[PDB]
């Protein structure tokens, strides 16, 4: 039984499925998806479309100029809640896209910074049941995501809620005082995350932007309650308290579990003006992250009508096809003695490990047969072209390792050459 | 004038009437009185009928099985509030029962763990004025209790309120995190106890299960306000702060005032399945408690219709008759140099003291005339059969004391032989 | 057993002996007693308290600074009075028997006053009576003498103030909020010294002064639990700045808690040469103070300021024995009493009256003796039964007359009392 | 790099070596080892722990107080055992090779137990092994010997308890909440001493005991960051009373965190003369304890209590080598394993069973060897593939039969095992 203090809660370690999953889908979707527009002066020129309302409150910004042109100056940001009808939304079609993309978990924004809630919460009427789609989007997405056999978590903007503030964030230091600040908000955040736990029992609680100072001691109780109901549940590292199951990162060997998050593009919310990572670059991000002990949480930004855009869908299916082929070198693997290496050509290389098996993943395919890995030595054994299963020649030449893999096998690979030694 | 800090409030000592009263009546009565049913796995097999709702939230328990049989699985615990009509309730009949039982104070549950309030509180509609009896039960019981010349206090479940939680207590350690937890509850508890003070000015504030952590500093102010309005008021020791007027106990020579509480049976709330303490055993509990500096708070559990059950009433009237006879050896007494002694026969003995007078109370009546009290010596004087006032022979034989009391006088006593030395 | 948290420590109520004691002796005695001198907003510039001599000396051009420079010299540091403090003619058995005869039930000397000098052989400083002037453990030897005479023994300790740890004087009352030792080192020192007093002498009272250092306040829940588990009948005053205390103190309806009034037989606490009998209370005024305090639920802690050589001046000796004769006589109306429903009344004439209580008996103590047989107490009625003259037991005639009470005491029985007419209602 | 705040310090997970180590040696050795004596609610009056000798001695009329007065005399203070502690026949290379042969992967001696005596040349007290009996840095010389044998080296430190700073004994368990050093001085001392151990010996485990002084708890976020940045493979137990720890401890579904069970080969931790083989575990019981602990995700920290002269008694020596032979054999089922889906099972006969895991392999360790070829494990089914006898590798016939598991192991292969039948599922 977990107790509500930091010493006891650190008994809860990252669950097995999370370390083994490797790849998950972030979904940023709300009333900001309706306009879906973006471009130290970062907040004046904000490339993140989820931040639309903040950008709109800055009357000197490009966002305000776009809004007046499109919707008119008398159109409050709140009004987007009536436009957000998600008419073309099919949660089974989403889940199946995510499944074929190779994802093992999915995490939608239940409430982003703008305070709009995508479920039928009883602590505010500013929600998707009373407004917009007249629908519990979190609950319907959950059923569908799990109908596809995937795990389901929830994002919650605990640290920011612009239903509780009026002045915008213009500079990064404005974040230290433009927060809800009240005891009432601390209660509200606690009650809303407890509600998500009771209604949807998520496998991940993914907070953002810190937790209200007045509510930090509540998390002792919230985590104990969560873990005692759901020990395979997990918690990210954005609460500003001394517990977390995994760390997060946006810039990118650790002994702790962590997770790298980014959009297919730059923006997390849908952005009309959009800069995208090719299929190839997304494969090299996945591999590099997993080789260093991490999971990749890749963000999809749907449109207001519930459709995932064209350029996003095709990057995701291209990722999933590469994962059906090279999945055994990704899923369920631990790190090696080191993550990295190069060739004389200048091709980078990444290692993973399932038992005594170890996978060597090239970020690219070498032109030539004779490949020379700088500063690697292998202790005897047998080494194979993973994809074909074909035995290859190898010897140790000094500090380097010489391997020759036929042109025949190189042409079968897609995006990465993958080998496998025992 | 009392100030709101612990150093000043400890100037408030237990008032005179409380130490002199010796015997009070707990009354556990609410919507749980309607079903009135009970049997480390204590919470699965909970013999306390007040805990019905908690037991019902455990779907694997005998309570849930009884409830489905009797009321059906679609019957919410809250629905008992409409059944709780207290139609046969007569508060003057209660008070007069308590008076003849020998009680000097009465304490009903204004709000137990289930959160239902027996007065017309303005901070929730889950109360006896809006629901059930359409009546202020705390206010009517108060008037009647004081019409009989008795003092009136209030119990309040500050530490537990199941209107603010959904998950049940299964194990004792669940109590450390399954509490309301919010700032809103801390305010609610403070406001509701302030309301009881303003409406009913009780002579005892009897909290239960601790006070919300977020509200503990409020009690500085609440106690100062209470004492400055009502210096003869008193406060129990279940707030989890550094002040109290008397201690409480459920298991049973101290320099501090305390109070032992138990049901006539095991359960505090009415329990169909019910194990009762005979009249005799209740007399020996009273005496033993008072001889050690305590008061006995004995609990009555009425039925939903407002009647105190048969077996409870008869135990209470049997207690009160013994108190009309031997009351001067109980009421208004202080402890002696020691509480206790035995005879060679093995009969226990207890001492009390009014001035230089001291009472020797046997838990039983010896068969024989010659009685031998082990390890007692008396400094000269005169020693009498309390009930008859008759002088007796006595001498000191070593460390023991020999007394002979005629068979004639022994037969007049009921339950206890009582003597009196000067 | 007591545990070290404030909630648990409230279980320790005031010991029955201290409640019943009613009267005890303070003793302010130290190296300040050697010069033994003070003057007849600006209290610290013209300090009439001889204990405060070093502080006054630190204030250039104070009256104490005049008397120090002419009498001892400017180049003569206060610390060196410790070698002049020899206690030549000290006899602890002579003190303990004086105090016994005075009616006192407990005795409390200053083990360390504000100047930091310790009157026992503490191991945490050499600035003490064993290494310096007396070459004697004064606290220990007085403890034994006091205890052989059958009295309880407490210790005073200046926790909040130690001038061995500060240089700058207190000039104004607001200076007390910052001119303190302030260090963690000082907090440890104070804790270790009071633990040492507990272990060596197991006193019946721990009487701190001037608050406890802020950094050491949390230590006191450990020290109090430690003290009480070794000595359940121990007691603690209210000058530590923490939630727990056994009795309150003061130097200036009734309370339901135990408290203690303290004052000198004279004005100054430490011996003052420059203080004649005009600043001293007579035997009458001392009995009136005792009765007044006791009727309000307190003990009186009366201070005696001895000379550097260990003798108590005759003036002070005299008043103590006079008090004791009155207490040998009227003691059954003082010792072991409680408060009545009210403390006070007065006659139409103007003689103050005070009340105490032992069970159903009620003592009516007049502060003075009326010069007429017909006595009218204003604004009092009695529950009646019988009212008698306390000393002889003789029943008197009395009647409630409206809001007042009327009572006939023969001149024969008024002449049997000393200082106070005493009656008794049952 | 690690930063000094609890949130940042959770980044330091338990080092892979400690997770994989499975078995280490405690060594309780000090001046208490000289008398080396204890007895066969009231645990402190009749203490069977020889380490606690000084505390027992402080309790007048305890069994330890009897044995001290007759054997050494009443006037003989516990402190002077430090001069009798000479470690005449101590050889650290002999210990380190015993421990190596026993299969241990780490070794942890008491650098300072509750009595405050330090087994290294600390500069913060003279009450240590360099200035006193051994005239030797015992911690330093054992560290080198342990490290030359290829083992990891930790340090035990009694932070929460130091009897050089308290006089009064622990008589009851509630006394531990207040009879503590309590000063800021003590908090500084403990911090400086453990920083000194870090700087001198850079241990692989910091094993505190009895909590950390409350006034020093905030220091530990600085000390932990300091320790880990100098030594990332370092580890810290859970007896400091702060949010951060690397493994939990105990002396009495599975956990997902690392923990450690500690117990003596006998009852007492420090050497006890008055303790024969009836209070000692056999080789069988030690292997059963190790397996049980490891199947539940812990290491076993087995304590050895050496004599004052530095020798380990033959009884204790014997059991260690027996264990080691079993671990030389079945080590691939212990070292570097993890927990399986469940710890335990039992046969219909009643032989307990435990599980461990290396990748896809699953070891079925019987606590005992069945006396029949047909074996029925209750309430278990296997994912199957193949089940083989671990030692020989030979594939066995097996079938799931309802809720149980059936398995035929020839008598020839049952006779190849020592103490435990071991199987293996792939």
């Amino acid at each position: 039984r977990y107790k509500p203090d930091w010493e006891s809660l650190r008994e809860h370690t990252v669950p097995k499925w999370f370390d083994k999953a490797k790849f998950g889908i972030f979904i940023h979707w709300g009333i900001y998806s309706v306009p879906g527009w973006a471009t130290d002066a970062w907040f004046f020129q904000n490339p993140y479309a989820e931040w639309y309302e903040n950008s709109l409150r800055i009357k000197e910004s490009p966002t305000w100029e776009y809004h007046v042109k499109t919707y008119g100056e008398n159109f409050e940001y709140e009004k987007f809640a009536d436009l957000f009808t998600a008419e073309k939304w099919d949660p089974q079609e989403w889940a199946d896209l995510f499944k074929k993309a190779g994802a093992k978990y999915v995490i939608p924004t239940t409430k982003h910074h703008d305070g709009f809630c995508l479920w039928g919460t009883k602590y505010t009427d500013f929600n998707s049941v009373k407004r917009g789609p007249k629908r519990d989007l979190v609950g319907d997405l959950a059923k569908a995501v799990r109908e596809a056999g995937l795990r389901f978590g929830v994002y919650y903007s605990g640290g920011l809620d612009w239903r509780f503030t009026t002045e915008p964030i213009r500079y990064p230091e404005d974040l230290s005082y433009i927060r809800p600040n009240t005891y009432e908000y601390a209660d509200y955040a606690y009650k809303q995350v407890m509600e998500l736990v009771d209604l949807y029992l998520p496998d991940v609680l993914w907070n953002d932007m810190g937790w209200p100072e007045k509510g930090k001691e509540d998390l002792k109780y919230l985590f104990a309650y969560y873990y005692n109901k759901h020990p395979e549940g997990s918690v990210n590292d954005r609460w500003g308290v001394p517990h977390w199951d995994f760390k997060t990162a946006e810039y990118h060997l650790p002994g702790y579990k962590w997770e790298f998050t980014r959009g297919i593009g730059l923006s997390f919310g849908y952005n009309r003006n959009e800069h995208m990572l090719s299929v190839e670059q997304l494969v090299y991000t996945l591999v590099d992250v997993v080789s260093k002990g991490g999971n990749l949480l890749l963000n999809v930004g749907p449109k207001g009508d519930g459709t995932i855009p064209d350029l996003q869908k095709e990057r995701l299916l291209g990722l999933g096809e590469w994962l059906r082929k090279y999945g055994d070198a990704i899923y369920g693997t631990s790190v090696w003695e080191r993550c990295c290496a190069k060739t004389e050509d200048g091709t980078e290389i990444r290692f993973t490990r399932k038992c005594n098996r170890i996978f060597v993943i090239f970020l690219g395919i070498p032109t030539g047969e004779k490949i020379v890995i700088e500063d690697l030595n292998l202790s005897a054994g047998t080494v194979r072209h993973f994809l074909t299963g074909e035995r290859l020649s190898f010897k140790n030449v000094g500090k380097n390792l010489e391997i020759t893999v036929p042109k025949k096998l190189l042409e079968t690979d897609s995006i990465t050459l993958v080998l496998e030694a025992v």
